[PDB]
């Protein structure tokens, strides 16, 4: 759902824009406007808590112009191995931000359109069909947000 799309691009933005690069905004063109607030929350907190279990996993894969989308699917399965949740959910945004940040860092921004395309199917074929068996996303904003 294109809906997810602006949910992406808004979160990756906002993960940029945290480190003071720049990109596509999206806080405000389309709608869910509370999805996108609650969401951008939910994920600076991500980072704050849990001691270990981020500063490394974050190095498990290193998105490069050879890397495969089937590279990137492997780290969101152990993600959501043993089911799946709004609290492991912000954590596939959580991680794909990062790898944005470490892109242009290298001088790749280009990378970063990628991993927004690759987080989008993703999430429209393994999240998705939970996400619809949950309330939705209006549910996340409602409990979290
Ligand atoms: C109230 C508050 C606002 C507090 S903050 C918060 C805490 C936890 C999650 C979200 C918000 N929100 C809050 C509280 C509790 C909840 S909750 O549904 O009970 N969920 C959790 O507590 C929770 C979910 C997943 C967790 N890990 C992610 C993947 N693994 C490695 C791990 C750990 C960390 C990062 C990446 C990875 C990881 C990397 C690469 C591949 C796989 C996994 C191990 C650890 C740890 C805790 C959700 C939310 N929520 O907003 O969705």
């Amino acid at each position: 759902s294109q809906s997810n799309r602006e949910l992406v691009v808004d979160f990756l933005s906002y993960k940029l824009s945290q480190k003071g690069y720049s990109a596509g905004g999206g806080g405000g063109g389309g709608g869910m406007a509370a999805v996108k607030q609650a969401l951008r929350e939910a994920g600076d907190e991500f980072e704050l808590r849990y001691r270990r279990a981020f500063s490394d996993l974050t190095s498990q894969l290193h998105i490069t112009p050879g890397t495969a989308y089937q590279s990137f699917e492997q780290v969101v399965n152990e993600l959501f191995r043993d089911g799946v949740n709004w609290g492991r959910i912000v954590a596939f945004f959580s991680f794909g931000g990062a790898l944005c940040v470490e892109s242009v860092d290298k001088e790749m921004q280009v990378l970063v359109s990628r991993i927004a395309a690759w987080m989008a199917t993703y999430l429209n074929d393994h999240l998705e069909p939970w996400i619809q068996e949950n309330g939705g996303w209006d549910t996340f904003v409602e409990l979290y947000g």
